[PDB]
């Protein structure tokens, strides 16, 4: 039987790395990305679909999930996992970034924070948000952290951090006083810092101390531009332990997934190939298109030339443009599968070639024909 | 190869028949339930998925796919078969009845029917209908008719009958002279008269003289009741020729469509299990639920006890109350897909009843568990 959790780095490329992760709901492919499962569900799929388009993990929101159905109710049906019908890893983010952007009125203090949701008064700790990953059943449970605002000021991104290690460390022994939970999930720590390279360093520091399963680069993609996120990854992945995945949440487009992995970034998330698919766009080798166009009113080709997924070797453009014209609920399904199924292929292209030792030139070929 | 049409009933009890229809595209088994097809999609189906749940064959509404994406459009794309991706017969139907449920404005003639789309001007006749089922690629083509409100007096029956059975000789002549259809679609005639049996007797026989394929009682569920359409059918089906098949067009719910069979109707269509599947109502052999409904929230039975549908084979009551409370696309697809495969799963009981003489013990055993 697969162990609780194993990281093993099977080929490097520079700062890349290609390699599995074995947990006891299956293995992970890295680097990774993740769909996004809002409440329960990755909008418009069956997962037998998302795990068709190659997935080997699926991200659930503890922020949205606690709020409906709710953490217990979905306990007492049995876990996250048979509730929706997904029996592979679940990673769980803590609810710490959407409690700040989501929520219409919040209180935040050395304990937590509490919040009144836009569909009552919550609460959420370090302790509590364990707890709801626990309850749910999450595989990889993420510590309750705190994303600065950017841009931030050295003072308060240091304070920010300083609290965010404090809860990593209430995070570690929460998860490890529930027997359960530390025999069959993992924990990863989460980075804080803004883009200061001393204070990136000291909570690296703090959270190795500590000790985790794997790291997050936290408080990235949250205004700073791609150079400028590029820039922090440069000097922040190393700081992490060489022998742990490495996670960058909430990212993000193509090229910032391939210039992540170029600076050691083994697992992402994002909500982009699922929103922006439902809004249009489709994702293709040589740049997005937005499928409402007139362009494609009457183009019989599929969404890519190149793509195997099951929606383009069987519907066209011109079917496509009209349902998402249309509004019909075909239409978010076909471009949906087709957008997570190339995010799945832009991360076999990823491993394969770390694996054959070419990702240099897969990624410069892949900037080439995308922004052509 | 299959014949363009050959209609073959292989065991009657009472009025019902069980049987097949043989044509190019595929066989359909009757009775025979058709999931409606708006504008080129069964809502938030896959085609695969429409086939898994039974259906032989669907239908496609002329009046909104002429408006969008356009009838000349599908036939330069390759028809509406290729363009959706359904191989099997499709039953287009002839624009007459949406024109005037679901256009802003209408101008009547005995030419046609102009009007104004809720999406300009734009013009029905028979001539033009039956070139629109032409460039959508239809296998069964229906007349082009005019379905008269109710309740109407005689003299407004008689008159709109008598102009739908001019129509109906302009429906066939303009089949006949495009001689790919006339060699490869069927066409269907529908008897009018509201609820007069002098006015349903004329009518049936000008048809019979004109000769069609099939055969359809229109002028039915438009308020008048499941008594007073049982009544019309009553002596209306025994008029028309017994040897082609009998379709009751836009019923309905399970309990018209068991009657409806009583009565010697072969094919239907609705839009019920399809709409109301997205908006949380479950049809089950115990009658139809509402899955919003709170005491839903914990249940985790599947919709129905006996369904073997894909849905009830793995998800729960309480994870479908959950999507369909969250407004979420995942909630539309699983209710519909049950909904359909549990239509398909009364056909099937139906024509197996039939074909085994215990049509007459079935109907009284669903009624009596259904209505409990
Ligand atoms: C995935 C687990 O993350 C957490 O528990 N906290 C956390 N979430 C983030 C989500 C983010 N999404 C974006 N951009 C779209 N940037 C993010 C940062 C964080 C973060 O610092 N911390
Ligand atoms: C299916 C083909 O029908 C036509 O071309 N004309 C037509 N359509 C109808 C649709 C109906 N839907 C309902 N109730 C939901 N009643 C209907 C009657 C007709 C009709 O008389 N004539
Ligand atoms: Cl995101
Ligand atoms: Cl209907
Ligand atoms: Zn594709
Ligand atoms: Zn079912």
């Amino acid at each position: 039987d697969r162990p609780r959790f194993s990281f093993s780095i099977a080929a490097r490329e520079g700062k890349a790395r290609t390699g599995t992760i074995e947990m006891k709901r299956g293995v992970i492919r890295t680097p990774a990305f993740m769909p996004v499962g809002t409440a329960a569900t990755v909008k418009a799929l069956k997962p037998e679909t998302v795990r068709a388009t190659g997935a080997d993990i699926i991200l659930g929101n503890t922020y949205h999930l606690m709020l409906r159905p709710g953490a217990e109710r979905i306990a007492k049906l049995g876990g996250l996992h048979s509730f929706m019908g997904w029996d592979r890893p679940i990673l769980t983010d803590s609810g710490g970034y959407q409690v700040m952007s989501l929520s219409s009125l919040t209180k935040q203090s050395e304990e937590g924070v509490t919040f009144k949701s836009h569909l009552s008064r919550h609460m959420l700790s370090p302790e509590r948000s364990i707890e709801i990953q626990h309850l749910l059943g999450s595989d990889i449970v993420m510590a309750f952290d705190e994303c600065t605002p950017y841009p931030a000021t050295p003072s308060r991104a240091a304070s920010s951090m300083e609290r965010s290690m404090r809860w990593a460390k209430r995070s570690r022994d929460a998860f490890d006083s529930r027997k359960e939970q530390a025999e069959n999930a993992a924990l990863f720590g989460i980075q804080q810092g803004s883009v200061f390279e001393n204070l990136r360093q000291q909570s690296a520091d703090a959270l190795a101390e500590i000790g985790f399963d794997g790291y997050a680069v936290g408080g990235l993609a949250v205004g700073e531009g791609q150079d400028e996120m590029f820039r922090v990854l440069d000097f922040s992945v190393p700081m992490l332990p060489d022998d742990k995945p490495h996670y960058l949440m909430g990212v993000g487009k193509p090229d910032d997934i391939v210039g992540a992995v170029e600076r050691g970034i083994d697992m992402f998330d994002c909500v982009l190939p699922t929103r922006s698919g439902r809004n249009g766009q489709a994702f293709t080798w040589d740049g997005p298109i937005n499928i409402r166009n007139a362009r494609f009113s009457e183009d019989l080709k599929p969404l890519d030339s190149e793509c195997h997924c099951a929606v383009c070797q069987k519907w066209s453009r011109a079917y496509i443009h009209h349902l998402i014209r249309a509004g019909e609920i075909l239409g978010a399904m076909l471009m949906t599968e087709h957008n997570i199924a190339f995010y799945q292929q832009l991360m076999q292209k990823i491993r394969d070639s770390i694996s054959e030792g070419r990702f240099s030139q897969f990624a410069q070929d892949f900037r080439a024909r995308y922004f052509a």
